[PDB]
Order: structure tokens, then C-alpha cells, then sequence
């Protein structure tokens, strides 16, 4: 979530 991508640890 910090940078994007598919949700949860991004």
C-alpha cells in the first residue's frame, strides 16, 4: 500500500 501494487503489503 506504501507504493501501489495489489493492496495489502504494498
Amino acid at each position: 500500500a506504501a507504493r501501489x501494487x495489489r493492496x495489502x503489503p504494498e
